[PDB]
């Protein structure tokens, strides 16, 4: 549940991500993998990445960063009316990829970190608040589909 003003802040912030979707995507995943090494083990196609140099040097990691943020952006543009978009992602990540809701908390915090890192002093207190709310809404609606499936 976000206000109209809050949704406007979220979509304003997203303009930054849209100027460099791959760069933001790559940094969000690198921050996830480096901060939480177990998350890398969920990706059979990125397990071979033994170093952050290998990570930064991976074209396919950049590619998947674009896939992830494009999907998230689509959802954010629905301003909460995202059932059709979110349900299949929830179901894929629980049933096929086996991703605990904890890892979605990790990637949420990682998005906040990357925005401050790439835009220092240009990601204000109101902006962080609005983006956090959106990411919690997203996370919480996925958690609901996880409880439905009894997935832990
Ligand atoms: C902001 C949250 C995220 C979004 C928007 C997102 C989105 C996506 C999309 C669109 C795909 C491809 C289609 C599909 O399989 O459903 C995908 C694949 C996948 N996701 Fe995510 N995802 C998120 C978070 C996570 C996290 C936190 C992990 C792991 C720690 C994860 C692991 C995977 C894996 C293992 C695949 C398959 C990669 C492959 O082999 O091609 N995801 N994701």
């Amino acid at each position: 549940g976000l206000s109209d003003g809050e949704w406007q802040q979220v979509l304003n912030v997203w303009g930054k991500v849209e100027a460099d979707i791959a760069g933001h995507g790559q940094e969000v995943l690198i921050r996830l993998f480096t901060g939480h090494p177990e998350t890398l083990e969920k990706f059979d196609k990125f397990k071979h990445l033994k170093t952050e140099a290998e990570m930064k040097a991976s074209e396919d990691l950049k590619k998947h960063g674009t896939v992830v943020l494009t999907a998230l952006g689509g959802i954010l543009k629905k301003k909460g009316h995202h059932e059709a978009e979110l349900k299949p992602l929830a179901q894929s990540h629980a049933t096929k990829h086996k991703i605990p809701i904890k890892y979605l908390e990790f990637i949420s915090d990682a998005i906040i970190h990357v925005l401050h890192s790439k835009h220092p002093g240009d990601f204000g207190a109101d902006a962080q608040g609005a983006m956090t709310k959106a990411l919690e809404l997203f996370r919480n609606d996925i958690a609901a589909k996880y409880k439905e499936l009894g997935f832990q």
